[PDB]
C-alpha cells in the first residue's frame, strides 16, 4: 500500500473426484406454429427452449440459450420423482403447427423426414456430452400429462428408438407380454404401480380419475398413438411391462 | 481460435431474453469432521461440495467443485417443492464437529467468527451472480428434516440476516403476531399449512405424528432453538407468521 491486498482468495489446490452434470433431462416439444411466430414466442415474453429445430431443408438449429442457462419450457413438472424440471433439463422445440380442432376429432400435423435428420444427431450430441440416458429423453407430454400433449400422437419415436436414444420395446416382446396377460385386464392400481416405475407423476389410489386417465394417455400417445383416450386395455397393459426402464 | 465443433451445425442469429441461472439454491451442511478429513472426503469420498470453509483462522475457503457442475450433497431433498437439490442447488460445507450424546443428553459445537467472516462475503457472491433470493439460502436440515440436523440449533442465522441474506423476524414482528393470535393456538393442520409455504416437505394430515414433528422440530432448531421438541406452541405459530415468505 499504495494498494494493500484484500478481497476473498479461493483455495483451488483440490478438486472433488464425484462430480457430473446438472443436466439430467433432455425436453421435447412442439412450437405449435411457423418458423417466425415461433422464433417471436421463444426469444421474448417469458417461455424459452435451447434449441429450435426449424422447418426448412435440410432444418436449420437454432441455439437460443447457452446449455449452461436455464431455459423455460417445461413449467410444472415431473420425471422419476424429479420436479420442476427446467433447471435440470435441456429444451429442444420444434416448429410444427400441433393440432387442429375438427367436428370428427383433433387431426395433428406430420414432422417432416428433414426434422428427424436433424433432431437425431443434435440428441446424441447433448446425451453424449451430459450423461444423458435414454429413459431421460422424454416429452413435454411425459412430464406434464393431460396439462401438455405435445410433440404429439405424430412423432416417430421409433427413429429415435433406433438410434439408441429412448427406451423402446424389443422385437416381438410386445406379443410375449400380452400372451403373459393372457387376457385378464389388471386392475387399475397395476396401471398406476406400472407408470410410475416408467418414471410419470401418477396417483395411486386404484381409482380411475381424470389424473390417472391423463398419464395413461400420455403413455398411449407415445407408445400406442392409434388410442390414446386413457382408457385401460390390453394391449396398454403389454406396453407398459414391454417397454424397458434399463 | 483453434477447434471447430464436435457438434450439429448451429444458427446463433437469434438469442432468448428469457433465461437465467440453473442454480437454485444454496445449502449449508457442517462436516461432522476434522479440516483434513473434510478435504479427502470430499476430494475422495461419496460426497463432495462446491465450497468448503475452514476452521482456521482466518477462515480458508477451498473450492472443490465449479459452480456449474452438480456436487452431491444434498441427496433426497426437498425445497419449496423442488426435489433432488443436488442438481439445482450449491452446496457449502462447514468445518465443525456437529453434535456429540452424553449422558447428560446431546451437546452441540459452535461457529467460529472467523468462519461466519468468511461465509457471509462468499454467500453474497454467489445469490449476487446467480439470482438466489433469501428464502432459497437454507440447511440440510430444512430440505431434508426426517433425516438431517445440520447446520444445527447453534448456527447463527441471524448474522446472515443481518446481512441480508436469510429471512427473519423485523424487530418488532413476533410480537406482534404474537399479539394478532389472541392467546390462541391454530391446530396442527394450520402449523403443517405454514410450514410448507415456509418451503418444507411435510404431511397436510392435521395430524401430529413423528414427520409433522420432525418438520416442526426441523423449523425451530433455525429460528427458535431455545426449544426445537417439535410440539405447535403459540411463539412457533407466531414466528411462522413474522418469518416472512412474502
Amino acid at each position: 500500500g499504495a494498494f494493500m491486498s484484500s478481497g476473498p482468495r479461493l483455495n483451488t489446490d483440490y478438486t472433488s473426484a464425484n462430480q457430473d452434470s446438472r443436466v439430467q433431462f433432455i425436453v421435447l416439444h412442439y412450437t405449435s406454429t411457423d418458423l417466425p411466430h415461433s422464433l417471436g414466442i421463444l426469444t421474448h415474453g417469458g417461455v424459452s427452449a435451447h434449441y429450435l429445430i426449424g422447418d426448412d431443408e435440410p432444418a436449420t438449429v437454432y441455439r437460443l440459450v447457452d446449455e449452461n442457462r436455464r431455459a423455460w419450457h417445461a413449467g410444472v413438472s415431473e420425471w422419476q420423482g424429479r420436479t420442476w424440471l427446467n433447471a435440470t433439463s435441456i429444451g429442444i422445440e420444434i416448429v410444427n403447427q400441433g393440432y387442429r380442432d375438427t367436428p370428427q376429432g383433433r387431426v395433428w400435423y406430420p414432422f417432416s423426414e428433414a426434422q428427424i435428420q436433424a433432431l437425431i444427431p443434435l440428441l446424441k450430441d447433448i446425451a453424449k456430452r451430459h450423461g444423458i440416458t435414454p429413459d431421460r429423453i422424454i416429452g413435454h407430454s411425459d412430464i406434464a400429462p393431460g396439462r401438455k400433449v405435445d410433440p404429439g400422437p405424430l412423432f416417430p419415436w421409433k427413429r429415435l428408438a433406433d438410434a439408441g436414444l429412448v427406451p423402446w420395446p424389443k422385437p416381438g416382446e410386445l406379443a410375449r407380454r400380452l400372451a403373459e396377460l393372457n387376457g385378464q385386464l389388471p386392475d387399475v392400481r397395476w396401471f398406476q404401480q406400472q407408470l410410475a416405475r416408467h418414471g410419470y407423476l401418477v396417483p395411486q389410489t386404484g381409482e380411475l380419475e381424470k389424473d390417472t386417465r391423463d398419464v395413461i394417455g400420455a403413455f398411449q400417445m407415445k407408445y400406442r398413438p392409434a388410442r390414446f383416450d386413457g382408457e385401460p386395455d390390453l394391449e396398454t397393459a403389454a406396453l407398459l411391462l414391454a417397454v424397458p426402464t434399463s
